[PDB]
């Protein structure tokens, strides 16, 4: 299984593109990253950075995760994120998304050795 840090990578990292170049970027992109291989995942976010850049968020500002958990961290600078939200009924295998390209600060849930983003939580 694609656990914690690898699952973050799978779900989020899109470094090859600096931004959602299309209003339908998420539709295709979601597929290639294994996210929609069985079911069309209702909501997800891509993050247009390297892993190294996002590891850098884990030691900026400590925050609470959306549930209340103490192990989420925010960057002092805005990051290029692409929110992928299902539109017009996301059916398998023709998964249908609405794409948002935004430059917002990110909350990554971090741990491990070396200390790495394991889960993405919120863009603020």
């Amino acid at each position: 299984k694609e656990t914690a840090a690898a699952k973050f990578e799978r779900q989020h990292m899109d470094s090859s593109t600096s931004a959602a170049s299309s209003s339908n970027y998420c539709n295709q992109m979601m597929k290639s990253r294994n996210l929609t291989k069985d079911r069309c995942k209702p909501v997800n976010t891509f993050v247009h950075e390297s892993l190294a850049d996002v590891q850098a968020v884990c030691s900026q500002k400590n925050v609470a995760c959306k549930n209340g958990q103490t192990n989420c961290y925010q960057s002092y600078s805005t990051m290029s994120i692409t929110d992928c939200r299902e539109t017009g009924s996301s059916k398998y295998p023709n998964c249908a998304y609405k794409t948002t390209q935004a430059n917002k600060h990110i909350i990554v849930a971090c741990e491990g050795n070396p200390y790495v983003p394991v889960h993405f939580d919120a863009s603020v």
